[PDB]
């Protein structure tokens, strides 16, 4: 990822006040009810038979905050996406057998959340910033397919 | 495209408070934005050197206005979206040779941009229902590559 | 989903000559092994942990054969593809969870096997229109996702 | 881009035996007749109305030795692959706007081509490699927007 210092300080300044818990619920909830072959990936959480049933699971909310927890450490190390992600990748590739597809578009769905949340602030190079960003960590979680 | 009760209703709903002159434009600025490359097929509309001039540009947001009332014409005709889009299919792809990956890139953009402005009102559902339709819209446009 | 009828006569006359025994068993088989995450569909088929052992898998082969006859089926009803594939798509969309892209790359690695077993006529029109028949293909066991 | 010794050496050989004036004037033949809007940016090439037109363009054949050249330049240093691509890369991004995904088509073209060519020689793991290596160098080719 190489980000304009103008987007990298916005990108920062804005990540500063994300609330994990609504985003990672959001995100994480969204994605198995726009997406929905994805939650064939969450069997073991429950019901996931309605998107009230997906949004109120307090597994698939608890994941989300943890999955957004990584991409903070991804915010924080822009620079080696690929070091910081290499077990994870190691997981989700080498064990779950994840799609990296499906990496792609739980970037594009956290993107449409933080447009949903961060409001006025969210401005077009702000937007291309973080599609930059959840790109970086889909290639770099897709890695050990490389 | 397959929508369910609920799902069209409140898309026709949501889709009745959007602005005709202002959401296909910060579209059209953003897909410009955030995917540089799509800028190839518009320079002859100007300045598209920065994000400003972009977004700023008035054949952008111009051009936009006709990109939205077709997607309103795509909403009324969910149904036949081939036979909606024949006409312009012939254009994008005979005359303009846009890659179909770009047509799925403004729809995505254009969920974002929805998400922005309609924040809680665009729920999880609705969001579906928004990524099926210009989806489909993606495929009809790109039908005469097929 | 168009061919010419100069395309189409190509198609099928080249179809004829399709190993109906193998050739599927060999897209599927390369589809395990190029694109490793399709093998969580198929963990009840036995040993998958080497190209050796996919390759030889007796339920690949036998799988890949009814695989290659769905592929018929769509070759000889281009003008109804979706309800060709109507059942197909109930299965792998609503039972199955299997992703979209999984179609498409399966389509991909069929072209590239009719490449490698017929050469000569295997021109760049052909590859074209296989290409073409193997995403609409694609798109239709999709449908149910649309 | 990983390959395992096996893997690394199979690909090796492979190229090996490639005609260098010849595969990658076919590749780029190819992607412009399967993929008809890459032929938008051949803007010098003149006439690519027919898949004739294009497959026997000097142009065409000219523009692939060096696309094939670029491709052994990559194979040659897998390790150093944003490196030996940067300058193109610079070129294709900043300058001629290409998109992505079409680096991603290029690359599938040159997969299928070789299979065309290769026959039995071209095993289900040298795909394999093949695919890695040409998303690879997809990859590296598209760092400039990243
Ligand atoms: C693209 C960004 C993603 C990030 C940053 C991410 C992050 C994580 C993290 C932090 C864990 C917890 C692992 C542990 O410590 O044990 C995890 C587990 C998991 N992830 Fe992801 N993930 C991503 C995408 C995906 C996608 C797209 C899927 C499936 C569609 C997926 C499926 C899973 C599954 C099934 C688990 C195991 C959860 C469990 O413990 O039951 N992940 N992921
Ligand atoms: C996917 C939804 C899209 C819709 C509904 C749409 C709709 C339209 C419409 C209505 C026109 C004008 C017809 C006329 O006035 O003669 C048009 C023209 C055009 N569109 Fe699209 N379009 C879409 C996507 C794209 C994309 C992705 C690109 C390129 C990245 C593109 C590039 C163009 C260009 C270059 C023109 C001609 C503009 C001019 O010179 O006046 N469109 N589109
Ligand atoms: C793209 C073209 C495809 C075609 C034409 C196709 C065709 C078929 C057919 C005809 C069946 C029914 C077999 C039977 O009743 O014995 C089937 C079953 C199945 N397909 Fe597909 N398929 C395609 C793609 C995929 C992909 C991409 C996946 C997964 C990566 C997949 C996974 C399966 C599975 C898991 C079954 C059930 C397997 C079994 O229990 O024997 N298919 N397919
Ligand atoms: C993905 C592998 C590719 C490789 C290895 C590659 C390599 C190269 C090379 C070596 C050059 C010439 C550098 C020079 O002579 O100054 C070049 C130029 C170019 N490439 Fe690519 N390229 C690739 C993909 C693409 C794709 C997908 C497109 C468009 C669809 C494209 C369009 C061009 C154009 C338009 C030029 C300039 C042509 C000219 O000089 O007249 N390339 N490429």
């Amino acid at each position: 990822v190489h980000l304009t210092p103008e987007e990298k300080s916005a990108v920062t300044a804005l990540w500063g006040k994300v609330n994990v818990d609504e985003v990672g619920g959001e995100a994480l909830g969204r994605l198995l009810v726009v997406y929905p072959w994805t939650q064939r990936f969450f069997e073991s959480f429950g019901d996931l038979s309605t998107p009230d049933a997906v949004m109120g699971n307090p597994k698939v909310k608890a994941h989300g905050k943890k999955v957004l927890g990584a991409f903070s450490d991804g915010l924080a190390h822009l620079d080696n996406l690929k070091g910081t992600f290499a077990t994870l990748s190691e997981l989700h590739c080498d064990k779950l057998h994840v799609d990296p597809e499906n990496f792609r578009l739980l970037g594009n769905v956290l993107v449409c959340v933080l447009a949903h949340h961060f409001g006025k602030e969210f401005t077009p190079p702000v937007q291309a910033a973080y599609q930059k960003v959840v790109a970086g960590v889909a290639n770099a979680l897709a890695h050990k397919y490389h």
